[PDB]
């Protein structure tokens, strides 16, 4: 049921009404953030993972740029750009915000987004990496975004980012952090304490342990991928 | 008063109650966003120029980036990054609302940002073409972009990218249109011919009236800019 949706899959039917569908990708760390906020609002939802390595010609009929995340509900209202899914899913569904109310509190979390952006690209380039030096010169890479962030907590004293509890903004970076270990990139953490209490912190949380993927998977999704493989998305199926 | 505060200048006092504060510069676009929020909604408010070429030490106090807008209210509190300083200011501040409260529509406004994204790369890679070449090229890429803009509009069917009234994602990429003349790069809006007319639609805004740019002081200001003055931001004084 997990297995993805390419090229030649037929364009899905409308959404069910008291559910919304998510156009994911099992390893995708974009779309984990909008998978995170569902799980941890308790939202009804079903997923169709897409082949993005040979994507069906109708789902950019969902989204123009052909990416993942994207959200579809039962009014066939559709909504892309991860962080922007994960501020709908807050507003538009009940339980506790993962957002502030408060307007400055809310641009902080936004603020310390920014301070994040860098490292999506980074991983990029990491995961692309040949030798110990061109790793080297990685990890330094890494290690100047780890401070800025550290800097954060340092400031705040609290758990997570927006306060002791975890909230939006955590959610948010949680993906790459996720990674790391799998890219081997940990010892960029190391200069940084808290963050490294952090992601402790964070693999405690029920909502991210129970999205959390297996190295094992993660490393096996990443050989097919970096091959182009159009099983990559399946890896394990 | 409008003179920017540069090297060796002395850090500002507390912005007193009943006011915000917004760090800026004439010329900058990203900075006019803020600015234009700030006429819209009719928020009492002090202005700082920065100079950027020969910028105030204390002024990474204000934001660790090193760039304007800033917004710094009376207990202190300082936003950086101008779409959060302009959801910020739409939050905080009595007034009609410059974005939808419906989850859905706002994420569209969202949506539509980031449809335009690429335009202020390109405005800076333009600024810096040498020859009818360049130029050429550059005119082609912007046009990919304004296709991306038309159809929303086409979609629409509304005088504005939110509705028949101006809001807030009007506002937020108005400045780089502002420019394209005083740029010359007005051919790249011919075979978009809807938004051609918002851009018409727009000037004729009073806010947007209020806060428009001579293109003889554009060209003035981006004269000593383009050769790194300490005085381009003060071009006119
Ligand atoms: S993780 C897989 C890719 N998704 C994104 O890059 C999402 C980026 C957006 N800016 C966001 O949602 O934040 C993806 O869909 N790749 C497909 C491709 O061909 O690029
Ligand atoms: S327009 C002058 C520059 N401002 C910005 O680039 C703001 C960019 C942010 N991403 C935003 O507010 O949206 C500026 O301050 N330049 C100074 C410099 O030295 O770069």
């Amino acid at each position: 049921s997990a297995r993805s949706l390419g090229k030649g899959s037929a364009p899905p039917g409308p959404v069910p009404e008291g559910s919304i569908r998510i156009y994911s990708m099992r390893f995708c760390p974009f779309a984990e953030r909008t998978r995170l906020v569902l799980k941890a609002k308790g939202i009804r939802h079903e997923v169709i993972n897409i082949n993005l390595k040979n994507k069906p010609e109708w789902f950019f009929k969902k989204n123009p740029f052909g990416l993942v995340p994207v959200l579809e509900n039962s009014q066939g209202q559709l909504i892309y750009e991860s962080a922007i899914t994960c501020e709908y899913l807050d507003e538009a569904y009940p339980g506790k915000k993962l957002l502030p109310d408060d307007p400055y509190e809310k641009a902080c979390q936004k603020m310390i987004l920014e301070l994040f952006s860098k490292v999506p690209s980074l991983v990029g380039s990491f995961i692309r990496s040949q030798n110990k030096e061109d790793y080297a010169g990685l990890k330094e890479e890494f290690r100047k975004e780890f401070t800025k962030l550290e800097e954060v907590l340092t400031n705040k004293k609290t758990t997570f980012f927006g306060g002791n509890s975890i909230s939006m903004i955590d959610y948010l970076i949680w993906p790459w952090f996720e990674r790391l270990e799998a890219m081997k990139l940990n010892e960029c953490v190391d200069h940084t304490p808290k963050l490294k209490l952090w992601m402790a912190a964070m693999k405690e949380d029920p909502t991210v342990s129970a999205l959390l993927t297996s190295e094992k998977d993660w490393q096996g999704f990443l050989e097919l991928y970096l091959q182009n493989s159009p099983e990559a998305c399946d890896y394990g199926l």
